[PDB]
């Protein structure tokens, strides 16, 4: 299958996210610094572990060396102090694009405070996220740090079909759209995650995906780590049954065409590498029949076997 | 997923297989008494251990009942002695269907010939499979023993593409085609496979199983173990990163709309439901939307979570 609107391909400081499915590998995000990570002791202040978070980055660059996925980092921080230090570790210990990531939006203004408007910080952060209940002063945050790239969560509790992402995108009666939102903070580059509820629900989460593909290109993705670990049923069986469970909720979104997949905890990443590559390997072989042409040779096709 | 062609649903001994995506939970089929299966003493003579073989039965069982995955046992066979034991064997100690299943025509027909006029073998045997070496010698016996159900196996090195597999289903020229030749065999039931060449062209194999759903309504299914294992690579790796990349093959043509895996050895049972159960639920969250509607009660979404 193919989609109908020309894909944008953005190119986020060499990390390339779109297109028609099978012509980029999948772009894997990973959570570091997250609420319980055993390598943090302090939230508030930022104390972590150096040594384990400098192993956990080189880890990820070795994996996507391995399969050809690239990588962003989901940088979490609890306080503006931690998520600022947590950001200062990360421009300096890898190459990566990241997420500047929060459940509370005051965290996210804070840190971009912190950092300035840094040209290192227009190419490698990417705002996460632009939600509904989006403020001005977020705006007015995102627009003095000067950032061009961000997620926009285009998901509503209250409008769950997938169609409803256009309304949300666009915007609809007295309501501004979250992408006019975003252009209005000066973003550029729109990565559209329509929101995962639980684990079933990745099925409308992915609909909706194929929806922002069809009409608008924006490159699709979504967030399935936190309804997994929420399976208690499935987490307590270890290994390997989380894995594949995991595994099966991780590459659904990409044998329907997603983007990116934030796939929670960097720790799973050598398991998360290695059954996203099998799925991107089998969708690009595809390409051979769709005569759709691989935007590069680093893809796991040509590299897992 | 919705496919074209109104979907033919076969109830085998009370196991559903076929329909539109998210009607019916993937049919898992294991494998026992294949080549190597450690449970087997001597593979000519068919000497197994019998409680062994019972304990793969009951765990099916097991995990059958904890997600609505029904079971059909994938019996291997390298003598007629052998396969006639191993068929005796399943019938006595499961209710489940099964596969007669033999690389060699000779040892499947011989076999077929010892199990004489049955309706119990009617009912539960599905004769794996019709392929391109067929002989009238193989269709009469299959009518004799009065078969209703067939694997139509459209593996050929002379049919690599998904629409060269669908002409060999199908007929072309000079060719009646495996449907075809099944009918002759009084088979009025046809569980579809096209074959898996290797791992990466599990997506041609999918592309021929929409074809066939597409088209025919014919359940479609097939049988990747032996590419995976093939996969010198991956399984080096060893656990979980093995099965994981197992589970991203396997899930893959049930992301498309597939009805059946063949998983390969039943010992992987474990693993295998979990991961296949998961793509199940988010299949049938999916039905709003398709227009489908849930055949059982019977099904992963209902009882994973």
């Amino acid at each position: 299958f193919k989609f109908t609107a020309q894909q944008h391909v953005y190119d986020i400081n060499g990390v390339k996210v779109g297109g028609q499915p099978g012509e980029y590998p999948t772009v894997l995000i990973g959570s570091i610094f997250y609420r319980g990570h055993k390598i943090v002791s302090d939230g508030q202040k930022g104390i972590f572990d150096k040594d384990a978070a400098k192993a956990l980055l080189d880890q990820e660059a070795e994996l996507s060396a391995e399969t050809g996925n690239p990588f962003i980092i989901d940088v979490l921080g609890e306080s503006v102090e931690a998520l600022t230090k947590y950001v200062e570790f990360i421009l300096e210990n890898t190459t990566a694009p990241f997420l500047l990531d929060s459940i509370s939006p005051d965290v996210r203004v804070g840190a971009l405070k912190n950092l300035g408007k840094d040209p290192e910080i227009q190419k490698r952060l990417i705002y996460n996220s632009i939600e509904e209940h989006y403020t001005e002063e977020e705006l007015a945050a995102i627009k003095e740090a000067g950032l061009k790239t961000a997620v926009i969560l285009a998901f509503s509790k209250k409008a769950l079909k997938p169609n409803a992402r256009i309304d949300l995108l666009q915007g609809k009666d007295d309501k501004e759209g979250l992408i006019a939102a975003a252009k209005r903070a000066g973003i550029e580059q729109f990565l559209v995650d329509p929101g995962v509820l639980d684990v079933a629900s990745n099925s409308w989460t992915t609909e909706a995906i194929n929806v922002v593909k069809e009409q608008f290109g924006y490159p699709g993705g979504c967030a399935p780590s936190a309804a997994v670990y929420l399976w208690k049923k499935m987490r307590s069986k270890g290994t390997p049954f989380f894995e594949v469970a995991g595994a099966a909720v991780f590459t659904y979104p990409i044998t329907q065409g997603a983007d990116f997949i934030l796939y929670g905890p960097m720790m799973n990443a050598p398991w998360v590498y290695r059954a996203i590559a099998t799925t991107d390997a089998m969708i690009a072989y595809n390409n051979k029949l769709t005569g759709v042409k691989m935007g590069t040779t680093e893809h796991p096709l040509l590299k897992i076997f």
